[PDB]
């Protein structure tokens, strides 16, 4: 099966940690498709912006919540209402991370923590959330991981270890949804570095691998989440 | 080369979740080697009881501290009174784990997050204490993990989680200490199924894998942290 622009065409989709980065350009990819779109991060600025060039990108629905997905109040609430909004959910794409910077690790305990909170729980709230909604649509939950999240790499041991969790989190309960009815499938992503602005400033001396484009990354994610692909894995051509 | 008994002899370790299964094995091990062992675990009455056992077998020092890894500040403290108990660290086994069993996931973030809290932020805060006392050894650190923390297992979801956290943080650190200065070894052991009597129980007549010894197995666990092994596989011979 090829992908088509269409497969998306008025579907319900939710895309986290929008606000910005790869999380922004995939809700673009969404609008241009013609899609309902629920954007979250916590600029509610920023949020609104994109909100607004999503419809005139062609957007089916445009709308925003703001909040941290450090409250798990709020992640689970948040699906509440963007299930509402929309009547429903088709895709859940999980895209936020917690800001993380090269460093070794030393002692930080706080980072680990809180890179496990809201790189790993939160994803996992999220889909508690959301898996009713999904179920009846025979829906799609959408994982962004790193390559880091496969291979373990000096200096980011707190936010490697948070992209391993889904790992072994999203990939078992794949599992368990065979044996189980459920009907909705999980694409795993593992990127390479992407040409974000908060990555590429992260990594700006460091070690270089061929930054791949954040437009053709949004919609390759997109590309196969639609397509029901178990993982999808962007420019493995620059590793 | 080759792993001696003596390897271990004199040596200062700590090995947490020691109260039973191979956590206990590893501790009566470690007496006949001859070392120093300091074993924790919540079971006041049972850590008591596996302390005299090692003293008969030989241990130098053989103490005990009791106390549950959910609370992150007893793991902080405890370091710190078992360093003053032996006096050092030479290798710091981290093999504890919170109660688990065979079960579909459904809506259980409460599992998902002791989870992660016991089997994993636990395990760091730990390696965190211990760092100082470990640089000052040349030592070692010894991680517990299974053939979940390396492939997706059904109904074991939320530990699986945590032992694949486990590897992507202790894997990273490893590779960290290389090109910085220190000398601590990581051990990432992937154990198979082990017939500890908690794990035949959760997994009776589900699944059908070739369970192996524990002694075997906790003493496999042992020679890979003497050997500064980077993981260690136990029966692999039990799958393919
Ligand atoms: N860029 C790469 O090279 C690369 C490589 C491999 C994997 N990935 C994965 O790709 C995903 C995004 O990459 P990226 O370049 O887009 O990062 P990014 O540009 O910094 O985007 C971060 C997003 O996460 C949200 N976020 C941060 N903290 C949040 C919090 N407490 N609560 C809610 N939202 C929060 C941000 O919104 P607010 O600032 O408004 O809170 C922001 O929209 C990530 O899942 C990453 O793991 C990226
Ligand atoms: N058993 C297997 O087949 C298998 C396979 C692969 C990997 N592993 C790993 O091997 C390690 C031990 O395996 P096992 O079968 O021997 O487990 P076990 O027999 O049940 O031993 C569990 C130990 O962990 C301690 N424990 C439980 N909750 C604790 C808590 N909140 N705080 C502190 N300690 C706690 C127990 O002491 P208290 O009850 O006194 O608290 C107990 O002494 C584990 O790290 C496991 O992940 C085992
Ligand atoms: C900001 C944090 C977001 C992020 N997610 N993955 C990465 C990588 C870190 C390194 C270098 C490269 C490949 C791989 C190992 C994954 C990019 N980053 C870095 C940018
Ligand atoms: C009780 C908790 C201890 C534990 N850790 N890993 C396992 C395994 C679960 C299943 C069967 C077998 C291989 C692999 C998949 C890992 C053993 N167990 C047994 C269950």
């Amino acid at each position: 099966e090829e992908f088509r622009p269409e497969m998306l065409q008025g579907k319900k989709v939710i895309v986290t940690g929008a606000s910005k980065g790869i999380g922004r350009e995939m809700a673009y990819h969404l609008a241009k498709m013609g899609a309902h779109v629920v954007v979250t991060a916590r600029s509610k600025e920023t949020l609104q912006k994109v909100v607004s060039h999503c419809l005139e990108l062609g957007a089916a629905s445009a709308h925003y919540i703001a909040g941290t997905m450090e409250d798990m109040t709020f992640a689970e609430q948040f699906v509440a209402q963007a299930g509402k909004l929309m009547g429903g959910l088709d895709m859940l794409i999980l895209n936020h991370i917690t800001n993380t910077s090269l460093n070794l690790f030393h002692d930080d305990i706080h980072h680990v923590r809180k890179s496990m909170e809201v790189n790993f729980l939160s994803y996992v709230v999220l889909t508690v959330a959301a898996l009713p909604m999904l179920k009846q649509s025979n829906g799609s939950i959408v994982v962004v991981s790193s390559l880091a999240g496969k291979v373990a790499y000096p200096m980011v041991a707190a936010y490697s270890a948070s992209k391993f969790a889904l790992d072994g989190f999203f990939s078992s309960i794949r599992k368990e949804y065979s044996v189980s009815r459920v009907n909705v499938s999980i694409t795993l992503c593992v990127l390479g570095l992407i040409d974000t602005e908060t990555a590429m400033k992260a990594v700006s001396g460091i070690v270089h691998m061929q930054a791949a484009p954040k437009e053709e990354c949004a919609l390759e994610i997109i590309k196969g989440g639609a397509l029901r692909q178990e993982e999808v894995y962007y420019d493995s051509s620059l590793w």
